[PDB]
This record gives C-alpha cells, sequence and structure tokens, in this order.
C-alpha cells in the first residue's frame, strides 16, 4: 500500500459536534451539456429544481472517458496528471483516509464494482445492488432491471447501527449506461419519444437517440432528488449534504462517434464535460465555490476530506466543491 496521507488529522470529532452524513453519488454517462441548468434545451432535471440549496456547476472536466479510468480517480490524491490506473488499485485513497479516521464508509454499487476504489477495505462495507438480494427495486420494467432507487431502501438501517458516527454512503448508479438507454428508465420516465432501442446505436434516428438518452437523464433526477430527500430526513439529527459527479460523459452521433473510452488524447469534449451538484443543509456551514468555477475530477477528494473537517498535505493547495 503506498500512502500519501498519514498525516490526516481530523480536526473536530462527532463526539464533540454534529455527526457528518454525506451521500456521493458516482454517476455515468451523463453530459453536461444535457443538463437543463447548464443550458439545455429540455427540462431533463425537473425535480433537482424543486430543491433549495443545490448548486449546479457548469465547468467540469472528467479525469477520463471511462468508467475502469475515472472512478479511481475520483477517489485518488495523485489527480489526473500523476494519476496512473494501472497502479492505482493499491495507493492509498480517500475512502481510506476517511476509514482509517473512523468515518463509517458504505458503498452500494447498481452498476459494476468500486473499480479496485473499495479494495483494501473490508468486503462487506461494498454491497452489489445489481442482484435482487439486495435491490427491491427491480421488477418495474419489461426488464426487470433493478434501479438506483433502490440504493436508499433501508439506508436507515446502517444509519441505525453507525448512529453518532460520520457515515460517507457511494451509491454508484447505473445512470446514463449505453447502449441501451432505453432500458435504463422506466415508464414513468418516457417523456421524449420516439426512442431507440437498438443495440447499433447509429443506426438509429438521432432524435431517437437523443430521446431514450434524456429519458434516462430524468430517472438519475429523480435518484438524485430522492437522495436528497433521504438525506434531508435526518438533517437534525446530522450535518447532511450530497455530492453528485459523473465519471464520464457521452458521444451521441458527433463526428460519427458513440459510447465512450476514447482515448484522453485525441477524446471529444462530449466525453469528459460531465455534470456536477452539490446539496448540503443550511445548518452545516458548508459553502459551495461559484457554480462557474472551472473544476475537475480533482475536486472530488479534497470536497470528501473538507466535508469531514480532515486535512491533509497532499491536497491541501485544491480546489474544492466547497470552500
Ligand atoms: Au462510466
Amino acid at each position: 500500500t503506498i500512502y500519501h496521507a498519514k498525516d490526516a488529522v481530523q480536526a473536530t470529532k462527532p463526539d464533540m459536534r454534529k455527526p457528518r452524513l454525506v451521500v456521493f453519488v458516482v454517476g455515468e454517462t451523463a453530459r453536461a451539456d444535457h443538463v437543463s441548468f447548464n443550458g439545455y434545451e429540455r427540462d431533463t432535471f425537473p425535480q433537482l429544481a424543486k430543491i433549495d440549496g443545490v448548486t449546479n456547476f457548469s465547468n467540469v472536466t472528467s479525469c477520463g472517458t471511462s468508467t475502469a479510468y475515472s472512478v479511481p480517480c475520483m477517489f485518488s490524491y495523485l489527480g489526473a496528471d500523476e494519476y496512473d490506473v494501472d497502479t492505482a488499485k493499491y495507493q492509498e485513497n480517500v475512502l481510506d483516509t476517511l476509514d482509517r479516521l473512523g468515518v463509517s464508509i458504505l458503498w452500494r454499487d447498481n452498476n459494476s464494482d468500486s473499480k479496485g476504489v473499495m479494495d483494501k477495505l473490508p468486503k462487506a462495507q461494498f454491497a452489489d445492488y445489481k442482484s435482487a438480494t439486495n435491490n427491491a427495486i427491480c421488477n418495474t420494467n419489461p426488464y426487470n432491471e433493478c434501479r438506483d432507487v433502490g440504493m436508499l431502501v433501508g439506508l436507515d438501517d446502517f444509519v441505525a447501527a453507525n448512529n453518532g458516527k460520520d457515515m460517507l454512503i457511494m451509491l454508484h448508479q447505473m445512470g446514463n449506461h449505453g447502449p441501451a438507454y432505453f432500458k435504463r428508465y422506466d415508464e414513468k420516465f418516457a417523456k421524449f419519444t420516439p426512442v431507440c432501442e437498438g443495440n447499433e446505436l447509429a443506426k438509429c434516428e438521432h432524435q431517437s437517440l437523443i430521446n431514450a438518452y434524456d429519458n434516462a437523464l430524468l430517472a438519475t433526477d429523480d435518484f438524485i432528488a430522492q437522495s436528497i430527500q433521504w438525506l434531508q430526513t435526518h438533517s437534525n439529527a446530522y450535518d447532511v449534504s450530497m455530492l453528485y459527479v459523473s465519471d464520464h460523459g457521452e458521444s451521441l452521433g458527433e463526428n460519427g462517434v458513440y459510447l465512450h473510452g476514447m482515448p484522453n488524447a485525441f477524446a471529444p469534449k462530449e466525453q469528459r464535460s460531465v455534470p456536477a451538484f452539490f446539496w448540503t443543509d443550511k445548518q452545516t456551514g458548508i459553502t459551495p465555490m461559484a457554480t462557474d468555477t472551472v473544476l475537475t475530477h480533482d475536486a472530488i477528494t479534497p470536497t470528501l476530506l473538507k466535508l469531514f473537517d480532515v486535512t491533509a498535505d497532499k491536497v491541501k493547495d485544491r480546489t474544492a466543491f466547497i470552500r
């Protein structure tokens, strides 16, 4: 294990002040420019629009163009310039630090796995919500595809079992995964029709392909808002905040390019400009950076430390999503 944060101290503790409860949604395939807040032609986020104290960040570049590449980078101390995917698995990452500091770290996954981020942590601190042995909300579509809202079912137990600790809950959603965008949302979220239902994106009508993708954003909107909504039911006991960042974006036909994963060298901006949202309770004292701050995945690790009153030298100079 290669540490970078052995100096990390937590300056105030949950026995001498309100314990902190944060949800970090790790998003999937979402594009900054199909967010309404960023100027999109469609209301892709009606519910987030209704919630007080949410910051939309109009300028976020992802560490890379794939799940296996950006998710480790998202939790790394090295930053996108010194980051190396291939040894990432055995660096100390920010969840290692907070867990060492006694913050209770949970990872629920309706996507794949943590792409190595949870590896040094006890198996039990990770749960597979793609399967119905965990996800109560799989039966809501003709595909039986388990849903991200399911990852909220039961979080109250756990908060029960961790009563009086600091908690960082990572929800790794299926989000906007392709090719089969149409499969990602329940019929309630089918605002835009007709829709691509083919596996050969390209042979589809661009508009129909745009349409499935935006329906899949509406569901993500419903998940994120339900995520804040669950936090709110704990605001008088815990300092609650919610961080959402996508791992990468998506090419939807631009220059005959689709899906993602193109090497950062020659990658279209579509695969790298990602949305980021931050919500907090007014009682917490947290303050967001300006909406328009030019930010990258490198802001996540310092945000996570600041959320828990934890300083660490390798990122004391790093711009976070919050002051
Ligand atoms: Au991804």
